[PDB]
């Protein structure tokens, strides 16, 4: 059994993050964007060690983002982990008019298609590219090349979708959804440059990334996620 | 242009001809259709490269779904196997038997469903690609992906060792999380990866318990047979 830190209390949604760095924020920013869009009251908890027993009992995958929140009746606690799952949870609990989660079966059908495309395809492909490029002890260039090639195929799919008449966002024509929030961090100029790709080659995808990036909630989320653990408090429950 | 026999009068599940290597994803929505008793048609796609099919699924893979909107005035689509499970649950499981009855249940279902969608699913797909499909053999990449499969099996094993945790998401019953995970966490698939499945005893017990379900038995029987009957390609009778 594991013991939690004394400052870990769940009086509202608690979003678990690590110290902001270039390589630590592309997943944690996703739930933070949706919390900012919906004005959900939330705490930020900066995790010193994701290998800590107490944290593994929240997220067995031992990564951020993770969420602890009160159950709707406030009697119990529940958890969300995997960035896509944190988006699903926040939409379920707090998006009660379906603005970001989808208002009907038809809207949700397209939202889940484009959300799952990111969760299963671009997300893991980008993660494996990053691993084999930086993290793996040995350099495997033929593997890195194939993964880079797969990223361009995913960008091609997103570009095709955003070239469809009146298709301003990935899932819905009219407004951004959790599908757009999930995709943005892996389909923007800075991330494309990291992969060694010229993002200008996908012009509608670039225009979409700029339109998403101009949203106040998105600007706020990016600013905050970079700063977590670099304020008055380094680790634990932020004030 | 769509084939003349592509009629969307109810849910249409797009599959390919049943083989040992073609059914691990298409079986997922088929299990849930069988569990819920959803009326549905089966469409055996000859070429997923066909332009008409890319207008349904731009990722050009099975499974995919076309169905009528709830009011019957429009058609909608689902693609990515996880998305097909989410759609069927949304449209046909209003009691949340497989989709979750409340926020608490749905939180755990989405955790374990997303874990499969993001981790074991894509890792298994990349392992299979480099093992059989890539022009060159990269054994160091294959070994790392094989290693990552054992790490996912370890996470699933630890979950199924928690008190009363008979299924991945919920203690009491299987959900779309269990259906998504099963094809990549059973003895036959473990043997394909070159792993001894007995090393994960609670995960193995879980795979057998899921396998004993009548809906799961029916899904495996049917998905193997698609395209081997009186009609090879197109809408089955």
């Amino acid at each position: 059994m594991s013991e939690r830190p004394s400052d870990l209390v769940v009086n509202r949604l608690v979003l678990f993050v690590v110290k902001g760095t270039a390589t630590s924020t592309h997943n944690t920013v996703k739930p933070l964007i949706l919390l900012e869009e919906l004005g959900v009251p939330h705490d930020i908890y900066v995790v010193e060690k994701v290998s800590a027993p107490w944290f593994s009992e929240i997220n067995p995958h031992k990564m951020v983002p993770a969420i602890l929140d009160r159950s709707p009746d406030g009697r119990d606690t529940l958890r969300a982990w995997e960035s896509t799952s944190t988006l699903m949870y926040i939409a379920d609990a707090y998006d009660k008019d379906g603005t970001f989660g989808g208002r009907n079966v038809q809207e949700r059908s397209e939202i889940n298609n484009w959300l799952t495309l990111h969760t299963a395809a671009l997300g893991p492909t980008a993660k494996y590219w990053l691993y084999f490029y930086k993290l793996h002890p040995e350099k495997l260039p033929k593997t890195i090349e194939k993964l880079r090639s797969n990223i361009t195929v995913q960008y091609d799919i997103l570009e095709r979708r955003l070239n469809e008449p009146g298709q301003q966002y990935l899932a819905l024509k009219d407004r951004p959804t959790i599908a757009d929030i999930a995709t943005l961090p892996f389909a923007m100029k800075s991330t494309a440059e990291l992969f060694g790709l010229e993002f200008e080659k996908w012009p509608k995808l670039q225009e979409w990334s700029v339109r998403m990036g101009e949203r106040e909630a998105v600007k706020r989320a990016w600013q905050r996620v970079a700063g977590f653990g670099h304020g008055e408090k380094e680790y634990g429950m932020l004030e």
